[PDB]
């Protein structure tokens, strides 16, 4: 029985299991309930905190993948599988995991949370790539990630009504924020010091607890890595969350409100699941059916409100995105392309692809979007109209809400440092045309190349403890630049003033200015104006 | 006769003539100035179309410029050189229709290329006899037969009562074709060949030769065209029947008058008071509008200009089009607040969304929006001198280089040779302060070879540019092709083409080709905006 192993939180004795890192061991803990099962009739309602246990609860496996659409386009294709549930699927899923070093901290050590992607419809903490023992060992960092309620199951609202008020996946993460403050000093964990950071959906989460004052008192620092509250995809009005809610509802045979989600409730997982995607407005990519509502609870005011009239005085903020934001959705809706060919296209068909790409446009802001992004001097050219298209959807979904986001922060009193991040794994199963695909910087900061057996080469491996130290560093201290280190170029502020970003690749940092400036302007303060004329 | 040069001594039509012997520094050349093409249009004549001139008896003295159109004269800068030197330079008349002709000395053995200019000044001003239009370094040095006319501006030029036969509009216009027919009957008389007749013109110059290449009976009278800064599509060059009457009606109220009493009566009127109200018939506070021009009459120009370059045919018509680098800059110390001649013009973004609205007055609002999120740089959006040179490039843009782009995309894709160029040479002897670039009019100059003026006190390396522009321009009238036959060692300029957008730079260095004319701007003007504006 190794005491390393064995902790005591609030709801009783855990055991936990020492795991090997390439650098040494590390103490984890997997597995852990930090709510009351969200079953039955506690379907679509708040979480509620976990009862106490009697003896040593076994925290050394990963538990169940919240339930979940499992993508189908390419089966047993490892570029779109790393993504898909690795363990069993069940509604029974709200557990967190913790990852130590090995012996436990003797001082309180910054602490990361972890809050994975997925549109708010899929995702796991058990995801090879959010392994933190590679944090852990090399960094020293106490790293924790918690699965909360996607889809129907998290985001499904009917907004006024006390038993589907909306958000609840949230919450989820909202609770398990809770419990690190309350649970975490007991890991070595230092709850004083709490950065959040995440992933696309799980950007965008982050963004919200930001914005939601409850949520404010559990943590001192974000990271936002390809995602933002702000932007098309990752809210719903109140009026949509109840259209499609309704809908669904029809589609699966079911106080109106009230009598309504009963009906849900009594629904097998897979039912709501398989129709799902039915109940979108229109032919869409990078939209997704259930996401968090404006309820004026949770969120008082839309995202772009709270952002352009927020006081952010004492926040950090690291943001950013990777080089080719929209390529990955192309191969899941747009009509030519595929991960199978170079995917090039006609004219035709990228007029056709900008309709789904921007679902929202009319026809004369989509005639915009075309003419802003068509090269005039190569307007019929199949290999800039391929990669055009995918600049539209990074543009419209990821870059310019986030340098929207960065610029609102910076303006407002927050400190932010911004980047794009430039290298493709060279272990990487896209196609070359896709580039550096939404979500393939993860593996970096999470440190994978260390692992040997991954065959990521000795300057990828030299880049990833470059990425763990920038975050960390950023843990510690609200700036992702060595304390004590002169040479390696140093990351600026990113301000309204100066715009600076800086380039994450294999060579040294480098400082831009403007994040697609004169394209984010057109998307940001353009746009708007135009589909406001309709 | 007796005693005079037996060399100055020519018949044309109306007559005989008597020209005079030129100085230029290679030798002489013969300048007939002066020639009556038409009957002087004045009384019951004014606004009507010009009557071929009546033959006289005796011989013509045409030692001399002519009258000068009746006009509007510049006082924004009194006894500045940058502007006088646009201004009338003889006495204004309504007596005004004269024509100008240059050859070499002795008058060429065997038929030589014409080339026939015709004057800028947004039809409200210009003259044939400004210094800068002199044809003798082009007849001494390249053998040209060159041809300037006179045609009405202004009111007496362009106001119209469409429909009306009192004042059917365009006479203007049709002074110039006249003129056009004149040179077909009478310059073999010179030595020129009238089977060989190329139209030069800049700014208005060019968008009335513009207007030829898309008015049938014009198409007859010349071969091949060069379009300087100018274009008779775009949103200064023509006004609808409706606008012209608003403008011609209220002109008329302001000096104090059924379309034949209201004509009438303004037949009664001093030259001069019409002229004082012109500007005051304009629906916007503008730049680069003037309130006379071309009217679609369905007549002259049967549809706009914008449908007849979208849906004619143009196999075999040679054409070459440019510009200079900076169309727009000239423009703003006339109209947009902050810009002067005497500082730097450094403005704020307030003065920038001011001055957009006034060089885009057509625009809405929201097309006022674009114009601006378009041009703003966002890395300095508050920076003086980027705002400067963004109020002049959307002038510049949107009356110049980008209605050049669209014509010379359209004729291109429709059968046309064209050749582009864009014009990059600041005069070492401009009076405009730096700020300005090379503004509007300014390759003017250099085309007719005032360079080599020892006088003038331009660079050698100007006198050797100036001689090049002069044998592309040659060369492009003589051929259709503005490269030199024999020099290909040098380097050649390509046509213009859909699928190559192909231009030459016009500098002190060699010609450097270059792809896509402002392509993405552009797009902006000429493919975005005109779907905004119809919404
Ligand atoms: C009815 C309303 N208009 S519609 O065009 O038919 C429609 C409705 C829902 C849609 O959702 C789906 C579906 Cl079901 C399957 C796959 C992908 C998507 N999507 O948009 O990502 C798509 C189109
Ligand atoms: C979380 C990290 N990420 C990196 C690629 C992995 C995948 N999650 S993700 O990026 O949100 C994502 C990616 C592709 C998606 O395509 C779909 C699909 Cl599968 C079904 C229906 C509709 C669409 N669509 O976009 O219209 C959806 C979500
Ligand atoms: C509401 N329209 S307005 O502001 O009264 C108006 C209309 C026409 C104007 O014509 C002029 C005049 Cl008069 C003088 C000088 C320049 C221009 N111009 O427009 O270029 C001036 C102002
Ligand atoms: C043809 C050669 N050109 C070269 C610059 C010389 C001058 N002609 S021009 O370029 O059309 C020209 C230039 C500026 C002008 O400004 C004025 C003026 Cl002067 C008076 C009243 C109103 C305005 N305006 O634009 O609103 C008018 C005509
Ligand atoms: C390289 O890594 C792979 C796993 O991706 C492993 O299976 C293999 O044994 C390693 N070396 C090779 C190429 O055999
Ligand atoms: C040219 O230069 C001389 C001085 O060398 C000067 O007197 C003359 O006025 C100048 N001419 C012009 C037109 O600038
Ligand atoms: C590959 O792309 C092409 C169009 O460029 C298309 O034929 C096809 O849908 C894609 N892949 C396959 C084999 O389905
Ligand atoms: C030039 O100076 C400033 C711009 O620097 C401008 O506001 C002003 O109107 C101009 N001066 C004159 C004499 O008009």
């Amino acid at each position: 029985e190794d005491p390393q192993l064995l902790v005591r939180v609030r709801g009783g004795q855990l055991r936990g299991i020492r795991l090997k890192a390439p650098g040494g061991p590390v103490s984890a803990f997997l597995g852990i309930p930090f709510a009351e099962p969200p079953v039955g009739s506690r379907r679509f309602m708040p979480p509620e905190p976990k009862r106490p246990w009697s003896g040593v609860l076994d925290a050394t496996t990963f538990q169940n993948v919240c339930y979940q659409y499992v993508d189908t386009l390419y089966p047993g294709f490892e570029g779109t599988e790393m993504w898909n549930p690795n363990r069993e699927l069940s509604e029974d899923c709200l557990y967190l995991n913790v990852w130590t070093p090995y012996p436990r901290p003797a001082s309180p050590t910054p602490v990361l949370i972890w809050i994975y992607g997925g549109g708010f419809y899929s995702g796991a903490a058990s995801l090879d790539v959010y392994d933190g023992r590679f944090l852990a060992q090399v960094e020293g960092a106490v790293l924790v990630s918690m699965n909360y309620r996607v889809g129907t199951f998290g985001f499904l609202a009917l907004p006024g009504s006390r038993e589907a008020p909306g958000n609840v996946g949230l919450l989820d993460q909202r609770l398990a924020l809770q419990w690190v403050q309350e649970n975490i000093a007991a890991f070595g964990g230092d709850p004083m010091s709490v950065t959040l950071f995440g992933e696309s959906a799980g950007a965008a989460s982050v963004g919200m607890h930001i914005l939601s004052l409850p949520s404010r008192s559990l943590f001192h620092r974000a990271v936002l890595q390809s995602g933002t509250p702000n932007g098309p995809w990752a809210t719903v009005s109140a009026g949509e969350a109840r259209r499609r809610a309704t809908l669904l509802a029809r589609l699966v045979g079911c106080g109106n409100d009230t009598e309504l989600i009963a009906c849900l409730r009594t629904r097998p997982a897979q039912d709501l699941v398989d129709h799902e995607w039915h109940v979108l407005p229109q032919e869409s990519i990078f939209r997704f059916s259930f996401v968090p509502v404006v309820d004026g609870d949770f969120l008082s005011d839309t995202p772009e409100a709270l952002i352009n009239t927020g006081d952010f005085q004492d926040l950090q903020v690291l943001v950013g995105v990777v080089k080719d934001e929209g390529s990955y959705f192309l191969v899941y809706g747009v009509p030519g392309f595929s991960k199978d060919n170079e995917s090039l296209i006609s004219r035709a068909q990228f007029l056709a692809g900008v309709r789904i790409g921007v679902p929202q446009a009319s026809d004369l802001a989509a005639e915009a979007v075309v003419l802003h992004y068509t090269d005039w001097l190569h307007p019929e050219d199949p290999t800039h109209l391929r990669d055009a298209m995918s600049a539209v959807v990074g543009d419209h979904n990821v870059v310019c809400p986030v340098a929207q986001l960065a610029g609102r922060l910076a303006a407002q009193g927050a400190r932010v440092y911004a980047y794009i991040f430039e290298h493709r794994a060279s272990t990487l199963t896209w196609p070359l045309w896709m580039g550096v695909p939404h979500g393939y910087e993860i593996e970096f900061i999470f440190g994978l190349p260390l692992d040997p057996s991954l065959n990521y080469t000795t300057e990828e491996r030299i880049f990833a403890q470059r990425l763990m130290k920038y975050w960390t560093n950023f843990a510690r201290t609200g700036d992702p630049n060595d304390p004590r280190d002169s040479k390696s170029p140093q990351w600026p502020p990113y301000t309204t003033a100066a715009q600076q970003y800086v380039s994450l690749n294999l060579k040294p940092l480098e400082v831009r200015r403007g994040l697609r400036a004169q394209t984010c302007a057109f998307w940001n303060r353009f746009l708007p104006k135009l589909l406001s004329a309709t």
